[PDB]
């Protein structure tokens, strides 16, 4: 169970990601 590969997935999601991490793209201010 991974929302994202890298953190190229959360990018796309968040202005301002965090990590993908844990599975799970952790955005740092959303």
């Amino acid at each position: 169970q991974t929302q994202c590969q890298s953190v190229r997935d959360c990018q796309q999601y968040c202005l301002t990601p965090d990590r993908c991490s844990y599975g799970t793209c952790y955005c740092k201010t959303t």
